């Protein structure tokens, strides 16, 4: 997460740390005892998916790990593309809840107008490094026409835009399926976006979860 803070310890309840091969692959949202919600491209063998974590270098009270039993990814994902890029990973066990683990609500309605937004995750900062403590930015929903020029021919209906103007504050590679949190509910998930990361002149493009509603649904009563 490019030009962005250590977040609040207590405002990231929903946020999961994916990892495999023993290195931290993905973020993800706790959307419901049982299910974190992450991006397809996230895909990779075993995945560990760890809740209740701030600081991945130190062991934490409330940190709480399990395996996926399923991954199911959207049956119209296109990797080339990034298209319908969404992935519901169910856990092992039903998440032990508290003050420090809460699933998120999603965004039902494609037409809410919340642009005042944030981004959260462990992927690589302005210093190029990844960072041990969650990194925070608040953003705001950029435009679909600006998207048409910054990414020409490379945005659908499946994709939502998102970035600062002013800093350029951005997600990276590690944020991959992270949460995309508007009026304290989930709007998008980290998708892909510009290299070098930084939202100045080409925002971050993140998965449209309003599309999703019914898939996710059919999928958590399968
Ligand atoms: B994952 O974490 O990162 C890459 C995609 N990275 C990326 C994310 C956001 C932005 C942006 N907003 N400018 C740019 C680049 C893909 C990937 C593949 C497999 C696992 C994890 C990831």
């Amino acid at each position: 997460l490019v030009h962005g803070g250590p977040c609040d310890k207590t405002s990231h309840p929903y946020q999961a740390a994916l990892y495999t091969s023993g290195h931290l692959l993905c973020g993800g949202v706790l959307i419901h005892p049982l299910w974190v919600l992450t991006a397809a491209h996230c895909k990779k063998p075993n995945l560990q998916v760890f809740l209740g974590k701030h600081n991945l270098g130190q062991q934490e009270s409330s940190q709480e790990q399990s395996s996926v039993v399923r991954a199911v990814i959207h049956p119209d994902y296109d990797a080339a593309s990034h298209d319908q890029d969404i992935m519901l990973l169910r856990l092992a066990r039903p998440a032990k809840l508290s003050e420090l683990i809460q699933p998120l609500p999603l965004e039902r309605d494609c037409s809410a107008q919340t642009t005042s937004c944030h981004i959260l995750g462990w992927g690589k900062t302005a210093d190029g490094d990844f960072p041990d403590t969650i990194q925070c930015a608040y953003i705001h929903l950029v435009s679909r026409e600006e998207c048409e020029h910054a990414y020409p021919g490379q945005i659908t209906q499946n994709m939502l835009c998102a970035g600062d103007e002013k800093y350029g504050k951005d997600s990276c590679q590690g944020d991959s399926g992270g949460p995309l949190v508007c009026g304290d509910h989930l709007r998008g998930l980290v998708s892909w976006g510009n290299y070098p990361c930084g939202s100045k002149e080409k925002p971050g493009v993140y998965t449209n979860v309003c599309r999703y509603t019914n898939w996710i649904q059919k999928t958590i009563q399968a």
